[PDB]
């Protein structure tokens, strides 16, 4: 299901169409209290999220030298 | 700089306006070969960010059972 990273952003780990995404994205919340999915976001494949977690560290050096 | 997580996805990281963002996102190829942001991303500061690197074992565990 869903993993919190602020207030009103989560990645969302769903099987849609037959295949596994993470989506880290906004999200607003409707009149009901229900959290709906807003544009600012992507879809990653395991294997983009893959290179994704294999370049945290560079990543990480990136932001510590700011 | 920037860090590439698949075909036509990359991961910038940036200062904008004061502060750092890492910016994980879509890119279209122009006709002369430059990469351009499209509007599929999603723009994080340092703490979401690192709220999601402290939630990757429990995503992986819910990709994994997929």
């Amino acid at each position: 299901a869903m993993f919190q990273i602020g207030k009103m952003r989560y990645v969302s780990v769903r099987d849609f169409k037959g295949k596994v995404l993470i989506d880290i994205r906004e999200y607003w919340m409707d009149p009901e209290g229900e959290m709906k999915p807003g544009r600012k976001g992507i879809s990653l494949n395991p294997e983009q999220w893959s290179q994704l977690k294999e370049q945290i560290s560079d990543i990480d050096d990136a932001v510590r030298k700011l």
